């Protein structure tokens, strides 16, 4: 589109908010560059009204899609550069799961030699103690807490397996040791435990053989794998995630393996073993929704009826209680001009933010950088 000569250099941008959210008023203003060649932007925004009454992060979505790197295979699909230099009016419905609701509409038009975001935010129904109006979520910390659930979690499956282990040692030192376990005849973690399924969960004889290394107690790899879920749990990266969803299958599969054994050779009702299971299905779907809500991609569509494009996505805040806030993003773009413009196939934007704190500024403020790349059509 001819609006792509717009892009190629580094282009100046202004932005500026107002925003009222459950009536506490606020400006917010931004400036910086962006470099649509490498999908690269650099802004600095202020509160010029004093201090913000949300978080930052929550405003990262509001405060210039039009700087997106198309390759050149999917150039066809850029719309927002095909609507300048007049522009699009972005509007959006940002819903914060169980909280309250973000309503913005933003024109994105050049003035000279400026790209300008203009955005009025209207937020109603937010919890005084929630999230947001209570500054709960962490700006861009790499570390932090675990969780509750996850903390409970893994600090019961340790002390368990400490116990388990107590026991182990217990009852190789004395037949008559009766474990808290050892409920009745047929409910003996002692037995369960000094059983050969107890060490390498019963396999790691049978490939690696008795001397290894591996084959230790499984309350070990049951002290190991929790201190480790704990950990991961407060490392804020992909590549954690990843590592507690491989972690939780591996116990996933010695889990039901050892149920079999529990129900189908040992004969044993063993209670502190069904709690570990139970424990480890929770980290199972704990991890696995940990993966789902790593995704940060948004999905856009043509709207032929409005000329433009619609979007939506899912974007998770960090908690500093170490949950997570979910917002719901429903987009729509339409042109502002009447000229030509693109209406692309189906695809999403991947994006990546890196939110830092100048250490020279003494107004409330953020420093963003941002890299943003299309893809979801295969160059074939
Ligand atoms: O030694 C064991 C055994 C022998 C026969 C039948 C069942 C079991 C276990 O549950 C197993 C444990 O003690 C052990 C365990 C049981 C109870 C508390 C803490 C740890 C365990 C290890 C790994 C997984 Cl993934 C699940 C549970």
């Amino acid at each position: 589109s001819k609006g792509e000569e717009l892009f190629t250099g580094v282009v100046p941008i202004l932005v500026e908010l107002d925003g009222d959210v459950n009536g506490h008023k606020f400006s917010v203003r931004g400036e910086g560059e962006g470099d649509a060649t490498n999908g690269k932007l650099t802004l600095k925004f202020i509160c010029t009204t004093g201090k913000l009454p949300v978080p930052w992060p929550t405003l990262v979505t509001t405060l210039v899609q039009c700087f997106s790197r198309y390759p050149d295979h999917m150039k066809r699909h850029d719309f927002f550069k095909s609507a300048m230099p007049e522009g699009y009016v972005q509007e959006r419905t940002i819903s914060f799961k169980d909280d309250g609701t973000y309503k913005t509409r933003a024109e994105v038009k050049f003035e000279g030699d400026t790209l300008v975001n203009r955005i009025e935010l209207k937020g109603i129904d937010f919890k005084e103690d929630g999230n947001i109006l209570g500054h709960k979520l962490e700006y861009n910390s790499t570390w932090g807490s675990p969780g509750w659930v996850r903390l409970a979690l893994c600090l019961t499956g340790l002390v368990l397996s400490l116990y388990a282990l107590h026991v182990k040692a217990a009852r190789a030192r004395d037949r008559d040791y009766r474990a808290l376990c050892d409920v009745g005849t047929a409910i003996s973690c002692s037995r369960v435990f000094s059983s050969r399924w107890g060490r390498g969960f019963g396999l790691v004889e049978h490939v690696l053989g008795q001397d290894s290394i591996l084959n230790q107690s499984n309350s070990i790899f049951g002290c190991i794998f929790y201190t480790l879920q704990l950990l991961l749990g407060c490392l804020r990266t992909r590549w954690a995630s990843v590592l507690m969803l491989l972690s939780s299958l591996v116990s996933l599969a010695g889990s039901v393996y050892l149920a079999w054994i529990l129900f189908f050779v040992l004969y044993d009702f063993c209670i502190v073993c069904i709690t570990t299971y139970a424990i480890n299905v929770s980290l199972m779907w704990l991890s696995f929704r940990k993966v789902q809500e790593n995704s940060h991609n948004v999905y856009i569509t043509a709207d032929k009826q409005k000329n433009g494009i619609k979007a939506n996505f899912k974007i998770r805040h960090n908690v500093e209680d170490g949950s997570v806030q979910l917002a719901d993003h429903y987009q729509q773009n339409t042109p502002i001009g009447d000229g030509p413009v693109l209406l692309p196939d189906n695809h999403y934007l991947s994006t990546q933010s890196v939110l830092s704190k100048d250490p020279n500024e003494k107004r409330d403020h953020m420093v963003l950088l941002e890299f943003v790349t299309a893809a979801g059509i295969t160059h074939h």
